[PDB]
C-alpha cells in the first residue's frame, strides 16, 4: 500500500538483531542485488530495505554454541573476526549505500545522506573465551551492541533454553567481569537467550539501560525465550526495552507430513530452495501470521510502555510468518501502530528512538568513566 | 621505454614486500588513484602497477617492535588484526581489479583474469604474543609468509640490528615453536630483519624452504641486515631464495645541510611534502642508483643462482634511489637481465617462479600433515 508506505517512510527505522551477515560469505552473493526468501532464503538486502522502508540495524555477528576449552575459544575468537570482517568488507565493497555508525549521530548522519546504517551487534560472546581483552578488540572493530549467551550455557552466563539446566544461576564469575566491561566500553547489553536469572543480574548491576534484541512476553506465548511481565517492566523501568521477535508466538511443531551455503553450487542451492518450497506450498509450517506479532508487540507496549518497546524480527535467523515474509512487510507494523491510536512520537520511539537512546546511555556511561 | 614494457609485460612479476598497506588507513588514500611518490610519498597505486607492469605481491601486515608485556602483545594482536583488516577493505572496495591470492594457481588464476593478486605478508610476528594460536588467527584471514621479527629482539628471536645484542642466540625457545607452526599451516617464513642464528636454524629445522623478502649481500654492502655468501648459498640450495632490496646498499649518511598521516589535513600533507621535496632537492640523500640495485642484485644471482633470487625493493617501506623511484621503474630490472644474459626462463623465475615455487613447497608440506 502507497499509503502505508508514505507513513512508513516517515520515521527512522532500525531492526536490533538482523543476522543478514550470514549469507555475507556465501560464494556471489551481494547485498545490492534483490533476491526471493524463496528461492534465497535471504529475508534482507538493499532493494528490500528501500522497499520495506528499513533505514538500518544491528548486524549481527553470530556464532553457536561449542566447547569450552582452549580449542573452543581459540576456534569461536577466529570464526566471530572473521564473521566481523565479513561485515566490514560489505561497507567496504558498498560505500555509496552503506555506513558503520557508532554512535547516535552516525545514524541519523548516514540516513540524511540516503544511506542505510550498520551498528555491529554479537550474539553469543563465547569468542571472547577467558580474554576479555577481546570485547575491547570487537569493540575497536565496530561492536556497540553484545549477548553474552546464545541456546546453551558458556563460560560468562545461563542460557533460558540449555537442556542441562543452570550452571552459574545466571552470569559465572567471568561473566560478571564482561558485564563491567562491556559497560566500561559502552556496549549495549543484550539479554536475548540469556536465562532469567542473566536478567535479573543484568538490570541489577548494569551501569547502564540493557535489551533484549529480539524477545518477546510469556503472556503471549509461554516459552523460555521470552520474558514474564515483571521482567518486561523491570527492563523498561530501568530505561531499557524489548525490541519484538516474531518466532516463540506459536506451537511450531510440524504436521506429519540443506547444502553447505558457503560451498554449495548455484545450482544446487537452488534446487534445495525449489524442493523446500514446494514442501512448504505443500504441507504449511506453523508460524503464525502479522496479527500475532502484533499481539506481541501491542501486549508488550502495554507493560514496558511506549519507550520500552523496539523492533527485532529475528529477520535471516529463522524469523517470518504469514503476511510478514521479510522487510518488505515492515510498512505494516507502522500502519497497525497507528491503526491502535500510537502517535508519531511513540512510533517514532519504537522504530529507532528507544534503541538509540539506550546507545546514547551506555556510551554516555563509558564516557563518564 | 616501450621496447622495455613490451618484454617486461610478457613475465608475470611480483614483489615480496609492499608495504603499501601502510597507506590505506590514510584519510581519502585510495589505491584506484595515480600519486606522485613527491607529493603523496607513495611508490604504489594501480595505475602504478600498471605503467610500471606489477601484476600482484606480498602487501604487509607491519608493526615496529614494542614492549615484550602483556599490554604490549594485546596492543601488537589488535593492531596488527586492524591492518590485516585495512588490506581486506581495500580488497573489498576494488573487486574488479583486485583480488586475494592464497595459492600461486590463485595467482595465475588472477593475472589471467586481468586482476591484480595480492598475498598477504606479515613483518615483525610481535602480535602473536605468547599465544601462537594466533599464526593460525591470521593465516585463516589471508597470512601466507610471515618474518618473526623486525629491528629489535622480540618474545619470538633475534634481530639483526638490535643495539642491545642477542638474547636468544637465535628463537627463543617459544620461537621454534613458532616456526614449527608457521611450517605446520604452509606459510613461508620471512628471515629478513631475523639474525643470523636465525637464518641458520631456520634453515636447519624448517620443513620447507624459506625466505629474505627483502635483503641483500654483504658482498656489495657490509651491514648486519645483509646476508654472507655462505647464508645466501645456504638459503638458496635448501630451496629458498633472497629478494632483493633496495637499501642497504650504500652510506646513506646526510650531508651537513612530519605529521600524522592519518589524521592530518590534506593541506598539511602536501605543505610537507612540499617542503621536503624542495629539501630532497637542494640537497639529496644518500642512496645510489639504478645500478647499484642491479649491481646486488647480479652478485645474488651469481651465488644464489637464478633459482635463487626474487624482487623485494621494500616499496613504501623506505625503499628507492636514483632512477629506481617508484614501481613504474621494474622494466628496468627486465631490460638489464636480458642485457646481462639471462633467459625468459630466468627472468620469468626471478620476477615470480622462485616465489611461487616457495609458497607451494610451503603449502605442500603443510597438506602433508
Ligand atoms: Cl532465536
Ligand atoms: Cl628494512
Ligand atoms: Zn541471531
Ligand atoms: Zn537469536
Ligand atoms: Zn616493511
Ligand atoms: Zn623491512
Amino acid at each position: 500500500s502507497k499509503a502505508d508506505k508514505a507513513l512508513h517512510d516517515k520515521f527512522l527505522t532500525l531492526d536490533t538483531h538482523l543476522d543478514t551477515p550470514a549469507h555475507f560469505g556465501r560464494p556471489g552473493w551481494d547485498i545490492a542485488d534483490h533476491h526471493e526468501v524463496e528461492h534465497d532464503f535471504s529475508q534482507v538486502d538493499l532493494p528490500r530495505m528501500n522497499q520495506g522502508g528499513l533505514d538500518g540495524g544491528f548486524f549481527v555477528v553470530y556464532i553457536g554454541q561449542g566447547e569450552l576449552t582452549e580449542k573452543g575459544y581459540t576456534y569461536a575468537r577466529d570464526y566471530a573476526l572473521h564473521r566481523t570482517i565479513e561485515i566490514r568488507e560489505m561497507l567496504a565493497a558498498n560505500p555509496d549505500t552503506f555506513e558503520m555508525a557508532l554512535t547516535s549521530d552516525d545514524a541519523r548522519r548516514i540516513a540524511k545522506a540516503g544511506k542505510k546504517f550498520a551498528f555491529v551487534s554479537m550474539e553469543n560472546s563465547w569468542p571472547v573465551g577467558e580474554d576479555l581483552s577481546l570485547v575491547e578488540t570487537f569493540y575497536k572493530e565496530g561492536l556497540r551492541m553484545a549477548g553474552p549467551v546464545h541456546f546453551r550455557n558458556n563460560q560468562l552466563a545461563d542460557s533460558s533454553t540449555d537442556p542441562k539446566g543452570k550452571i552459574w544461576n545466571g552470569y559465572s564469575p567471568l561473566g560478571l567481569r564482561w558485564l563491567a566491561e562491556a559497560n566500561r566500553l559502552g556496549i549495549v547489553i543484550d539479554v536475548s537467550h540469556a536465562s532469567d536469572d542473566v536478567v535479573d543480574q543484568s538490570v541489577a548491576l548494569s551501569k547502564a539501560p540493557i535489551i533484549a534484541s529480539h524477545s518477546g512476553p510469556k503472556a503471549v506465548y509461554d516459552h523460555p525465550r521470552n520474558l514474564d511481565d515483571a521482567r518486561l517492566k523491570k527492563i523498561a523501568d530501568a530505561g531499557g526495552a524489548i525490541c519484538i521477535n516474531s518466532i516463540y508466538l506459536t506451537d511450531t511443531t510440524p504436521s506429519p507430513e540443506a547444502p553447505d551455503m558457503k560451498t554449495a553450487t548455484p545450482e544446487a542451492v537452488k534446487a534445495y530452495a525449489d524442493k523446500r518450497a514446494a514442501i512448504d506450498k505443500a504441507h504449511p509450517a506453523a508460524r503464525g501470521d502479522f496479527d500475532l506479532y502484533m499481539k506481541s508487540m501491542l501486549h508488550v507496549l502495554k507493560v514496558a510502555g511506549p519507550k520500552g518497546v523496539c523492533v527485532g524480527a529475528d529477520w535471516d535467523g529463522g524469523g517470518g510468518m504469514d503476511g510478514f515474509e521479510d522487510i518488505t512487510d515492515l510498512p505494516k507494523i507502522t500502519a497497525r501502530l497507528k491503526a491502535e491510536g500510537y502517535s508519531d512520537a511513540d512510533i517514532e520511539a519504537i522504530w529507532s528512538g528507544n534503541v538509540l537512546r539506550i546507545v546514547d546511555a551506555a556510551q554516555a556511561y563509558a564516557k563518564s568513566v
